[PDB]
RNA sequence: GGGGGUGUUUACCAGGUCAGGUCCGAAAGGAAGCAGCCAAGGCACUUCC
């Protein structure tokens, strides 16, 4: 379950604009990320990297979840 | 080494363009700019000098 699905499913459009920020690596593997990318992420798509780490965060409940059956 | 070609590779660290998003502005409109792509670089093969 990558950051692409999770991208599948008017905040939300906050959510998608700091996904399209990340490259196709991250969107697939997103631990790889870390503070260096985040920053450009969030300043990517005019966001503070707690608004990435907040999606960052969403996404890993999210993730979760889906581990779980 | 230089020119040409081919395949491959490359998050950000003063190239270009800029979906999405952001910023400034009452507006009209300005500004910066991620991914992408183009470019460019790296690893080679080929070909010419």
């Amino acid at each position: 379950f990558d950051l692409n699905d999770f991208l599948e499913q008017k905040v939300l459009v906050r959510m998608e604009a700091i996904i399209n920020s990340m490259t196709m690596k991250e969107r697939a593997k997103p631990e790889i990320i870390k503070g260096s990318r985040k920053r450009r992420i969030a300043a990517g798509s005019g966001m503070q990297v707690q608004d990435v780490n907040r999606l960052l965060k969403q996404f890993d409940d999210m993730q979760r979840m889906m581990k779980k059956m």
